[PDB]
């Protein structure tokens, strides 16, 4: 398969394969089944707020998940990614729906990893920000049915003309550029992701969330992968 | 052919092509017969740095170039960039030697493009920085003669073993990702590059030069673009 | 009297001081007299949006403002701002009202300034970010009639508090640390600013203007420069 | 007394005050004994960087210290900032000798704080970079014995004309703007600092150390806090 790490902001609680019984923000190394969960106050059709951090000092990849006038939702796992993921990845966001349903629409995304040597000229730095998303964005890799350029939008999940989402629907935006996260002389890796988000469902209960992820580089959506899966893994192990 | 706009650093003077009778720093649209060039006091195996800056507003591409302890060399030119590039280009930098020769080594490379739109969410953005270079740099497209990793360092032309520059050797680097120059929303569009080299020679009169260039994405050396044409262009015209 | 370089954004025209028969943004080299203008379709209560560039190698000040879903408005004048601010100087954001009155109210406010030398080891850097005023905010020098933390936001001019405008004030916010704009060994210097502004008026003729400006370190609100004087000035010369 | 955080690089073992029996990279919280070190191979007249790092999600403040073609030291200590430090702040670096001496040379500096609010317009930004210092460097308050300009360089600690190191020297480098490192809709609070340094000494026990800190506001050198306490402290509580 793929490797994966993701932060899922995941809107359907699946308690069959460990979701607890609430939306929850979660960390996922390898597995669906998320390592470490934090519940999220979920808001229909308001715009939210996700940022990532991680470095490879602390080896702490933490999220945190937040709207305007709302307490935050926070979540940590302590991992090493050099031990996970290869030295060379691409970063990207991923969404589904199922037979529950929502709008997973990335109104923003920006990413900065940075990897200093020992040399006294230190930094290899990558940054890109997203607030404008265009009919033709030749800097994304988009996998499935996910399209941009909709109101400025990154649709990553399927949306009709009428504004009505879609079920059954798996997309991802992937980084065009591979990421270096290893180096034989980095004494620091660090990066950092944030990305706006508007979740929005005629339904009480709405499946199935937004993750921000890391992979290889040739990673694509794994068959199935629609509803709980994420547009991430091939099963729920 | 390719579109091409480059900034040169030609250290060998071909005057019957309209160099000046010295080493130069040239702004080249579309032509190696630079549409202005200002006189450079090239220092042999010394560490220079270049810099290259344009925005949209003023329609200027400037550039300097510096050694320390050294009085800096100047040029620009009024282009708008929108009128001979296309939406999307690669950003890259090309080298060569000829019959005469030198090292066309890069020690460090960054680059910063914005676009900024008229909504209040305002800015796209990318930002690269190279301080060091690794034997399988994959977000770099190495071309020709290109190789990367020998000393950290992207050696742009053919070098031996035993630290001696190759004549007849022609190679570029472009970031792997395609930069997004104009959208229908922006209001100032501006990018910046920042280059590090050490260019030296057993000659007096070493050749050819190093080019910070945008070109369309699917850009290539051009065929016997070696020497004078710094593997830019097919010919002088 | 004190040196100013500013860029405004003008929204009462007194013709009578040069201003066209209309809302415009101006370039002004230490006098009130815009050396260059163009004509600003100002919208009432809506957020606009400014952004000021200048480098030392083409030295051109220019400006742009917007409001989304809205054509951009463009000024740019050639001056050397080394012949005409000291080498130490702040950089702030001024405002007034008079007889005719306006919300001078800033929603965020950031500012790049880069020199770069001839050594290797290149830049000096400063940068500001405020998305957030704050009751309190200890990195800012507030004069006159300036506020800060009324809904997280920079009150330039007197505002009751029941949202209603004030006219004869005058206010002005400065960033506390000096920006140094050149150096003996610098080959480029350049800055870039942007604000976002809602200016509002139960009038039909608002009054008097936002800018964006430097000063020397110890600069203060001039005597009687409310009005069309900007906060800049003490005379119309 | 001052509130103080520092990261030591600590070059002479005091024993009798918890220092261990080598030289040693330390995380000081309110106390000149660190909480906790690591060993450090301090080599005499090499340019060396130390990187610090900081986020409130984790409450970490970690540190890397390093020389090219060496192997890093790091060290890591657990805590809330939030708790420790007043929510402004200023940052600073500080050294000092005592019967005991070296150079304490800063060869450049630079310090990015980010704190990220629940609002969808999210982050307050700044940072300042220094590679080269001046003779009359207004953004920086130097304290006792430092001084800038002498190479482009930050001297923390007293040198004579002829490059030679004085003991019982202490001095400070602050920069002039406040820091804001806590906030009432904060989601996430980051910083970071990286130094580059020239510690050189005649002696082969060279004293006493390099820190980088954050500090109240008014925060001075304490009185007798040359030597082992680093200008930090005053006294070895
Ligand atoms: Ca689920
Ligand atoms: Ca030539
Ligand atoms: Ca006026
Ligand atoms: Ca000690
Ligand atoms: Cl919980
Ligand atoms: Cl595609
Ligand atoms: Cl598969
Ligand atoms: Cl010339
Ligand atoms: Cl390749
Ligand atoms: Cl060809
Ligand atoms: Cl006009
Ligand atoms: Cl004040
Ligand atoms: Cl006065
Ligand atoms: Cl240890
Ligand atoms: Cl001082
Ligand atoms: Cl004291
Ligand atoms: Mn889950
Ligand atoms: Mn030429
Ligand atoms: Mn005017
Ligand atoms: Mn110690
Ligand atoms: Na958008
Ligand atoms: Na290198
Ligand atoms: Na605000
Ligand atoms: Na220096």
């Amino acid at each position: 398969a793929d490797t994966i790490v993701a932060v899922e902001l995941d809107t359907y609680p699946n308690t069959d394969i460990g979701d607890p019984s609430y939306p929850h923000i979660g960390i996922d190394i390898k597995s669906v089944r998320s390592k470490k969960t934090a519940k999220w106050n979920m808001q229909n059709g308001k715009v939210g707020t996700a940022h990532i951090i991680y470095n490879s000092v602390d080896k702490r990849l933490s999220a945190v998940v937040s709207y305007p006038n709302a307490d935050s939702a926070t979540v940590s796992y302590d991992v090493d990614l050099d031990n996970v993921l290869p030295e060379w990845v691409r970063v990207g966001l991923s969404a589904s729906t199922g037979l529950y349903k929502e709008t997973n629409t990335i109104l923003s995304w920006s990413f900065t990893s940075k990897l200093k040597s020992n040399s006294t000229h230190e930094t290899n730095a990558l940054h890109f920000m997203f607030n404008q998303f265009s009919k033709d964005q030749k800097d994304l890799i988009l996998q499935g049915d996910a399209t941009t350029g909709t109101d400025g939008n990154l649709e990553l999940t399927r949306v009709s003309s009428n504004g009505s989402p879609q079920g059954s629907s798996v997309g991802r935006a992937l980084f065009y550029a591979p990421v270096h996260i290893w180096e034989s002389s980095a004494v620091v890796a660090s990066f950092e992701a944030t990305f706006t988000f508007l979740i929005k469902s005629p339904d009480s209960h709405p499946a199935d969330g937004i993750a921000f992820f890391i992979s290889n580089i040739d990673s694509s959506i794994p068959s199935g992968s629609t509803g709980r899966l994420l547009g991430l893994f091939p099963d729920a192990n």
